[PDB]
């Protein structure tokens, strides 16, 4: 039972409450989908305070194909369209095309690599011609109305960051166990004693946000 | 002293017999690491053949790679398969020859397990394969090879596909590139290490090149 496991991590208020405030602090969290759906749980973390040993450990410990999310406005900036005009993937991921920074990395895939393409992405003041494409780093265009209009991690990473007031900007990455089974609930909670990162699902999530009447 | 690359590798042999091991690794079912030009990449993917491609072996490339597996098919197949450049202008450092990213439509799930890329890449790889098998976008980055391997571009992308055709397998790999703990990237002694506690060969381009020069030019 999910919310049975869950429970050592508060309940689902303050489940969302602990990753809102590790996230201010600059640590990661772990966000569980529905069990129906994926059933999968992301490392996600704010790319204001995005580091290369966070970075390290997405690409050790996840599926490596990490994830920019990013809002309608900040990709349109970039102009980022999607990788695909009709998109028939089983939940609709919005991956745009993919990116690299233009200037500053060498073959896009270290550590420090996508964290300079994820950060000159993520500046506020970033032009299209800053990134190349294609690229190593997978962009995702978030849903308006965050996890009220699409329930994926793609809107629960957006949410988060504007929950916990902070640019909404994360990045985000399944977490894969050593055989190549993606971790469930079990192997999920282990990892966040293990790294001091919060769990939560998308569940807690939407309840919180119809709660305090949250419009982002 | 710090002797070069090519005496690093004097272990595995001469370059000639680096690629013959290759292809004998490839035909036993086994991955090599192929490095590039030290003036170019200077990194270390490890390569897979399709036509053996295992659960285990995925799920290794997932947990020591980037993680970003890449499917390197010849022209012919990515056009079978109606997969386009996912960019018409392709700046990137290398042209890396990204094509829309797949799926596997059939017998599969979220796509990002070990069991469901090696599904979706046997389906794309699949020589009576057709563009509908497989969904667009999706968690395998296939590469379209260019014609005439090594001998026209020196990237890992053509390197995969000549190891493949000159060992007289199914013309398609998987390759990823080899990663260390802290995030940077695997250079030439950890990649012979990582090499000789898996059993695979490692070879360079230009042992490919020097291969197939002697080997096919008359
Ligand atoms: O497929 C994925 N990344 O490529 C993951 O599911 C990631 O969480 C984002 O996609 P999602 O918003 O559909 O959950
Ligand atoms: O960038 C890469 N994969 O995405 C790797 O370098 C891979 O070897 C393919 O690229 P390459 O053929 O330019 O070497
Ligand atoms: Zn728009
Ligand atoms: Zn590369
Ligand atoms: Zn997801
Ligand atoms: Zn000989
Ligand atoms: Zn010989
Ligand atoms: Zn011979
Ligand atoms: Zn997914
Ligand atoms: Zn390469
Ligand atoms: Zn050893
Ligand atoms: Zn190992
Ligand atoms: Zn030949």
């Amino acid at each position: 039972n999910q919310s049975s496991l869950l429970a050592e991590f508060g309940d689902p208020i303050t489940r969302v409450e602990n990753a809102l405030q590790a996230l201010r602090e600059g640590r990661g969290v772990l966000l569980l989908d529905d069990e129906d759906r994926e059933n999968e749980g992301d490392i996600i973390y704010a790319v204001e305070s995005l580091t290369t040993a966070q970075m390290a450990l997405m690409i050790r410990e996840c599926s490596g194909i990490v994830c920019l999310c990013l809002t309608e406005a900040q990709a349109d900036r970039l102009a980022l369209p999607p990788m695909v005009v009709n998109n028939n993937s089983a939940n609709q991921t919005a991956f745009t095309v993919s990116i690299e920074a233009k200037h500053g990395v060498t073959t896009g895939v270290s550590a420090q690599d996508r964290v300079t393409t994820i950060k000159t992405a993520a500046n506020p003041q970033a032009k299209p011609e800053d990134l190349a494409r294609p690229g190593h780093v997978f962009p995702l265009r978030a849903r308006a109305g965050g996890v009220l209009a699409r329930r994926g991690h793609t809107e629960g990473t957006v949410d988060l960051m504007q929950m916990a007031g902070l640019q909404p900007a994360g990045v985000l990455c399944e977490l894969t166990n050593p055989d190549g089974s993606m971790a469930k609930t079990p192997e999920i909670i282990e990892f966040g004693k293990l790294h001091n990162m919060p769990v939560l699902t998308i569940e807690d999530m939407v309840q919180y946000r119809i709660q305090f009447d949250l419009k982002l």
